């Protein structure tokens, strides 16, 4: 009788990636030094590295965020660029239409 298994996971960086400000980048994807691009989930117009991808996700604007009046407590949900047009009749703003 016996048992037993066996499996590490564990990914770094690309040296060619973490180097790679460019958007339209075209070096050949090698498994090591540079990954093949992949366009944003979320149509939201930018070109990064898959393994950027999760990092690039933190700043791209479409990713879904909460209302940046979080802490107040608003259920709420969009984009970080969408999330104006929320926060206009949003409860958590306490802005008035006060004009002049
Ligand atoms: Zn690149
Ligand atoms: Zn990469
Ligand atoms: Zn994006
Ligand atoms: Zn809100």
């Amino acid at each position: 009788g016996s048992s037993g298994s066996s499996g590490m996971e564990e990914e770094l960086q690309h040296s060619h990636c973490v180097n790679c400000v460019s958007r339209r980048c075209m070096t050949r994807p090698e498994p090591g030094i540079s990954c093949d691009l992949i366009g944003c989930p979320l149509v939201c117009g930018a070109v990064f590295h898959s393994c950027k991808a999760d990092e690039h996700r933190l700043l791209c604007p479409f990713e879904r965020v909460p209302c940046l009046n979080s802490d107040f407590g608003c259920p709420f949900t969009m984009a970080r660029n969408k999330v104006a047009e929320h926060l206009e009749m949003c409860p958590a703003s306490v802005s008035g239409p006060s004009s002049g």
